[PDB]
RNA sequence: UUUUUU
RNA sequence: UUUUUU
RNA sequence: UUUUUU
């Protein structure tokens, strides 16, 4: 009888899951204009509350499926969503040509239907389908910091993707209103988010502007809520040729419980396969498990040595419980790796003449390194003054 | 359990993709003036929306295939096209004399329909369609740079192809918001761009004008937004008979997880095949991992390096937060590069009288170097200046 | 809960 | 995001 | 882009 195992518990799902949910899909002769009018209703602020997952479904197997209902039921989309719960009942009607004529006739969708018949549409093409996923991808990094990381994360790729000339958006979809509402869309449908990261990953060829813009905001998207697991497998067991190695701040026996505990929950997390490092986002089974307070000395020593090594990880916010900690390791980090680069600019030269060569330029790129974090930390500390002076005003 | 190998997943795609696009065919008797039609529409500025794909396929399929349909779809291009997800439905119409009377009956092209009733067309040859093709193909380098690169670029390519006597342009297509014009349809095109390249690339032997100007503008887009390949595996990864070994500042333990992550980046950019050099313009899947903020400190010594090779490469701008780590690569390439080449010049020669020439001649094309570097510099800050005194003008 | 850069 | 030359 | 002579 192993008795440790009972700490291991209840954190792993067993079977898979006989929870069903039902999104509904629409299949008319209009499908395009249908389309539109739910990106109009969309955008004026009407709330489509139970409708919302299948009118975003039906936007994204007529943009990527052209609608057809045959090739999207063999694509590997619906075979992950079908793996995870989902049923697509089609709500067939030839005839229909306004988006009042597809709701079904129950008395919850009342609200919507007295909100849709006040609703002007304005007639545009196909392209404004993808031109809505392409904005809603933007949102995508930084979705999990916030509402208003998200919101100036993407304001920043719209001027990015602006100078570039592959896109222009109208100017009343980037009213703070208008992104906050896009945000509350995107944070909640798993649908939405979902296929935004499958076509940014698995499209390999023919890109367009749209598919671009999705492309290059999933590559972003990449350990979003996931800073812990890039920090520790980088910078605290570094592998070699031979094997795995600890780093010297984690190698004692106060820490050894969560170095383990981590290999752990790492080991849980890659069984996702391709979504492991969409796992936040996507709010995966392995979640809880990386946590900063469940490794409380891990983390902040891990910041901190990764601090100590690149300039841009000094504006990464932490709580006031593991601020000390992560000032400490990068201290210490600083120290001992000034000790290895003198020992390896003796290693690796071959006269005094190129080591002289190495040691001055060794010594102004850790001076451009460390003037740069100062001014990282200048600008962090302007940036929390700021919202605090804002978090006042407001 | 390799855990290390969570750091790689979510970049490569896994599968060929199910994603399927529409583009329309024009199979006319009248396939000439249809096309002309297309050519004096876009030139015109009329917005031809979701048919602009399909309208330029049916000009590249006029020239480059007859328009017979049958062996275009043998051909390389549409195989490519068709397992990139493209679908070609041929809008069959054997007694259309006007591009109105082509166009499908739908409701959102009813802005094209009354915007081309008042399109005036001139009767014009066969060849104003292979003059608009390598007018178009004179953007693709400097492509990704910008709109104001890619204008200056193709102006400079103008006079250069009109001193040689293979072209001459309308006077009216050399105007800068019709190169504004073309610059847009360009960049959002893939077909366009792809059959540009294919055809610039594996054309072998019989060039006329237009397939002359073509295939000199694909040869200047061979790595064009990708200057980090080139630096880095020119400069940085030498290769020898014995084979590849690094440089002695990438030769440290700070900068050696970017050089095998830019040596995984490459190895899976290369599973692209003659279409590699042409990656960052067709956007393809290896693009997100070769930027120079996924790798701050190799790019910079990289391009610092390179920059110490050859006059030309001190013209590139980069980010604030790279310049200082590239001037102190430069000037420590200096210095390691004359005490290489004084030692070279006493291992090759055989006289006394042998190394003096070639020791007047080497230290005479190092300032030969030196003071085209300076100049180089020196209209790079005045170009700068007076981008940013436009910009402050307007 | 997450916080940087790209 | 890209920045030179050809 | 090419630049001479024959």
């Amino acid at each position: 009888m192993d008795l440790h195992s009972l700490l291991e518990l209840g954190t792993k799902p067993t079977a898979p899951h006989v929870r069903n949910k039902k999104v509904i899909l629409f299949d008319t002769n209009h499908q395009v204009s249908i389309c539109n009018q739910i990106i109009d209703a969309i955008n004026s602020g009407i709330d489509l509350g139970d409708l919302l997952e299948g009118g975003l479904l039906t936007l994204c197997v007529e943009h990527y499926y052209n609608s057809d209902k045959d090739k999207f039921n063999t694509s590997p989309i619906a075979k992950y969503l079908r793996d995870a719960g989902y049923e697509f009942d089609v709500i067939k009607n030839a005839d229909a040509t306004r988006f009042l004529d597809v709701i079904p006739n129950e008395p919850h969708y009342s609200p919507l239907i007295l909100a849709l018949k006040t609703l002007e549409s304005t007639e545009s093409q196909r392209g404004r389908i993808g031109l809505f996923l392409s904005f809603c991808s933007l949102f995508l990094p930084k979705l999990v910091v916030g509402d208003r990381a998200s919101i100036e994360k993407a304001l920043r790729q719209v001027t990015v993707h602006q100078e570039q000339g592959i896109v222009t958006y109208p100017n009343h979809w980037l009213t703070t209103g208008h992104m906050k509402v896009i945000f509350g869309i995107l944070r909640s449908s798993f649908i939405l988010k979902f296929v935004l990261i499958y076509q940014g990953v698995n499209l390999v060829t023919g890109h367009d502007a749209y598919d671009s813009i999705i492309s290059n905001s999933v590559g972003q998207t990449r350990f979003s809520g996931l800073l812990i697991v890039k920090t520790v497998l980088e910078f605290i067991l570094q592998k070699t040729d031979s094997g795995v190695t600890l780093h010297p701040l984690v190698r004692t026996s106060k820490v050894k419980n969560e170095v383990a505990s981590f290999k752990q929950a790492l080991s849980n997390l890659a069984r996702h396969g391709e979504y492991a490092p969409f796992a936040r986002v996507l709010n995966l089974s392995g979640i809880n498990n990386l946590e900063h307070g469940l490794y409380p000395q891990l983390s902040a020593i891990a910041l901190g040595v990764a601090t100590a090594h690149g300039s841009t990880l000094a504006g990464v916010n932490v709580g006031e419980q593991y601020q000390q900690l992560r000032e400490a390791a990068y201290d210490a980090e600083v120290k001992l790796q000034r000790r290895h680069e003198h020992q390896e600019i003796q290693a690796i030269a071959e006269d005094d003449e190129e080591r002289k060569i190495l040691e001055q330029f060794h010594l102004q790129k850790t001076e451009i390194t460390h003037s740069q974090t100062l001014a990282v930390l200048s600008q962090k500390r302007e940036k929390l003054a700021r919202l605090a002076a804002e978090i006042e005003n407001n």
